């Protein structure tokens, strides 16, 4: 029985082997080549089990259920259940069986083709056919594709036609300036390695109509990946890419010649986009007959994704930024229904899933503005916008009289001579200042001495009533919502600095989306959602009604008053209410700090629609408010 145990031990470090993908070792545990030991030499198993399991995409076998009992002298029958990954998914409830050797003081196993399937005869092959998944789409709420499988133009030269060395230059420089092409990027094309005389060498995808064709210049129709929307949805949607070989070692059932999602809702969706491949792996007879089914199912196309965001709203707020850093959330804020996620500046992902160049993916990469980042997704101090919230907290817990006028003298302001050099600093001069005022006029040191006045202990219970910390149910990579770094501020300082929108917060534009949203439920926050078919989630009782209704007239005053900071806003003449914020950054790069723009509106009469934009790094004399009037005559005028 002591050398029972060694038999379990052998054929232990056998199925290890097979499953670590080391099939050199394996097959070295095996017995000499017999009739009555193994089946094959060891380099001839080898082979075997690379050329089959290879073919068959196996990864991760797993046994069970083993036994090992005596059948001779030398001889141990072995038995167990098996499981293992291919193509086509799982091999479920596999019988191998086979005999163990014990020979001097090492038990080996007497190899048989059966252990690499279960019914495998002598010379049997394996077969294995597939069809390839149709991707999914991705489509806007009213069914508008925001990410589909089109037929695209492409565009493209064969070397042979083009000339012979003088009409060569002629018809090179005719495409390429017929086409917006770089004529040392042409040659460049038709001089790499792969590249003969004969051949269609791709150069470009055509978007729409195609321009008359100089001479060996053709048009080839291929079918693949396409985004309607380009760049003013690239880092919601993302792109796809060329499936590698490690992919397939990663997940054996992609298809090794399809797309994989690389960034976006194409990447975090791929299992629902992608599908599942159909096909049948079968064992075969020497002549190629068909002996037993393993694995056979059909093929499954992706299933497509409805999402909330409006198309139009979508393309609307992007082009809205102008190509500057910044992002814009549009809501239907008494559902969550995420109408628009903006962001900006862009990449495009169609020449990003089709053919981009190394040096046009250096120069996003290399871009200070970084395109790639879903700035939607990023965390932000939120600046004056904040305010509306300290206030919000201030009147449930009855720190606030919003009729009670502070007297503030100059544009500088602290507690005590113990701030040191530090003061709270706002713009306009205003003497008597209540909370009418100090929205209207975004004054920070009211806020900041109300901040003060309702302690830390008051101002973090108002506070955890919200989304701090928690994890929104989105498809969207983030991360939570903060305070401060740590559970407590330990600062006077950093408490007025929070209390106005600048300490250590950080939310990101969906965050602060989610949290304004009670001045559109009367206090109720309501969860943004992605997903068109998703239940609306919310969260009563954050703020009190009374702070509603006390706030939201104040936020009118905002846009109406001729000194209020969104007043341009006026010329809309539709019913708004807005809240606008300047955060400064200290960012360790270039001349002194930097300055982010920020603008809060929403519809107060029928609670259709909230926007939040936001201008990161912003030029002089620029703000979100400046931009904001086509969304917000798009959303009013389609979401009442
Ligand atoms: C809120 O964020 C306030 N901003 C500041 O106090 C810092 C600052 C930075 C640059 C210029 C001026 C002030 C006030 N909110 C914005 C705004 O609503 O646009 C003001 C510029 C009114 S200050």
């Amino acid at each position: 029985t002591q050398a029972v145990e060694a038999g379990e031990k052998t054929v232990e470090q056998f199925v290890q082997a097979l499953n670590k993908g080391d099939y050199n070792k394996a097959a070295e545990m095996t017995s000499k080549k017999a009739a009555n030991k193994s089946a094959l030499s060891e380099k001839e198993i080898l082979d075997k089990y690379q050329n089959i399991y290879g073919a068959a995409d196996v990864k991760g076998l797993q046994i069970s259920n083993l036994k090992v009992d005596k059948k001779d002298d030398s001889t141990y029958s072995f038995s167990y259940k098996a499981k293992m990954n291919t193509s086509l998914g799982e091999l479920k409830d596999l019988s191998y069986k086979g005999t163990l050797d014990r020979n001097d003081g090492q038990t080996t196993i007497n190899w048989q083709p059966n252990l690499v399937f279960p019914e495998m005869e002598g010379n049997d092959k394996v077969s294995l056919t597939t069809q390839e998944a149709a991707r999914g789409n991705i489509i806007d709420r009213n069914g508008e594709p925001l990410a589909t499988t089109g037929k695209l133009k492409q565009l493209g030269v064969v070397p042979s036609k083009l000339g012979d060395g003088g009409e060569k230059t002629a018809n090179i420089k005719a495409i390429a300036s017929s086409f917006d092409l770089t004529e040392d990027a042409i040659n460049q094309a038709i001089s790499q390695s792969w590249v003969q005389p004969d051949y269609f060498v791709p150069l470009k995808i055509i978007d729409g109509a195609t321009p008359e064709l100089p001479a060996g210049a053709t048009i080839q129709e291929v079918d693949g990946r396409y985004y309607p929307l380009g760049e003013a949805a690239a880092q919601l949607i993302g792109y796809v890419g060329d499936i590698t070989a490690e992919d397939i070692d990663k997940n054996p059932e992609l298809s090794s010649n399809g797309k994989i999602g690389r960034s976006g809702l194409e990447m975090a969706f791929d299992k629902d986009l992608r599908g599942t491949t159909g096909g049948k792996l079968s064992i075969t007879d020497a002549d190629g007959v068909e002996k037993k089914v393993l694995i056979e199912h059909e093929v499954q196309n992706g299933k497509d994704i409805k999402l909330t965001i409006d198309a139009k709203a979508q393309k609307t707020a992007f082009d809205s930024l102008g190509g500057k850093a910044g992002s814009t959330v549009a809501t239907t804020p008494k559902t969550g229904d995420l109408l628009a996620l903006a962001s900006s500046p862009s990449y495009d992902p169609n020449k990003m899933t089709n053919g981009i160049s190394q040096e046009d993916y250096k120069a996003y990469e290399e871009n200070p503005e970084q395109p790639f980042i879903s700035r939607f997704a990023t965390g932000y101090a939120p600046g004056s916008t904040f305010k509306m919230i300290t206030a919000a907290i201030g009147l449930d817990n009855g720190t606030i009289d919003p009729n009670e006028v502070l007297t503030i003298n100059g544009l500088k302001w602290q507690k005590d001579s113990s701030w040191g050099s530090y003061q709270v600093t706002r713009v306009s001069d205003v003497s008597q200042v209540d909370l009418k005022t100090a929205l209207i006029y975004s004054d920070n040191i009211y806020t900041a001495q109300e901040t003060l006045k309702m302690g830390e202990k008051k101002f973090r219970t108002g506070l955890d009533k919200f989304i701090f910390g928690e994890d929104l149910d989105l498809p969207i990579s983030m991360n939570p919502a903060q305070i401060s770094n740590e559970d407590s501020f330990n600062s006077d300082i950093l408490l007025a600095d929070t209390g106005y929108g600048q300490g250590e917060l950080l939310i990101n534009p969906i965050q602060q989306a989610a949290m304004y949203s009670v001045f559109a439920n009367n206090g109720t926050l309501v969860y943004p959602k992605l997903i068109a078919d998703k239940e609306t989630k919310d969260k009563k009782n954050v703020i009190g009604e009374t702070a509603v209704q006390t706030i939201v007239p104040d936020l009118r005053e905002v846009v109406q008053d001729v000194n209020g900071t969104a007043h341009s806003l006026s010329a809309l003449g539709i019913p708004l209410a807005a809240k606008t914020g300047t955060a400064e950054i200290k960012e360790k790069q270039d001349v002194k700090g930097k300055e982010n723009s920020f603008l809060f509106a929403f519809n107060p009469d029928n609670q259709g629609y909230m926007m939040v934009s936001m201008l990161e790094n912003k030029e002089d004399d620029d703000s979100a408010t400046k931009r904001a009037s086509e969304l917000l005559q798009y959303l009013n005028q389609n979401y009442q």
